[PDB]
């Protein structure tokens, strides 16, 4: 888990929910960001992992593009 | 929450991680049982919500099993 990846993985998140007009001022957003950052986490854990065990990777940028995509869709159907 | 949403869930989890070969001797099958239980809630906290408060409604399998095939597709790449 290095922190590009961690930026990365936020400024999606941020960008994705802006883009779907959910504003920080509501009661779920963090909840929202919450569950959407450590479920993107947790679908790249392996490589995270290996990453911290010196592999020298980089988690792409497009591949957690796909990941946070497919969270928000889900997680923000009803809303 | 619905119990039988929960009820229903879990058997949903534990079936989906059958058929993928995943057995819970793994390392992180726990963990995996829990952010997809909990990914799960959350997908359907507005219904499960109102449904707690009286509203009559159901999740229906169908969307439910859709929503713990995504997490699980999503969750188990390796």
């Amino acid at each position: 888990k290095r922190l590009q990846f961690n930026e990365t993985l936020s400024k999606l998140i941020l960008g994705g929910l802006r883009l779907r007009g959910i504003s920080n001022s509501i009661t779920d957003y963090q909840k929202l960001y919450k569950i959407t950052f450590d479920a993107a986490e947790f679908t790249h854990r392996d490589e995270l992992k290996r990453i911290s065990m010196g592999s020298g990777e980089e988690v792409s940028f497009e591949s957690l593009q796909e990941t946070v995509e497919t969270l928000l869709k889900l997680f923000t159907k009803s809303l």
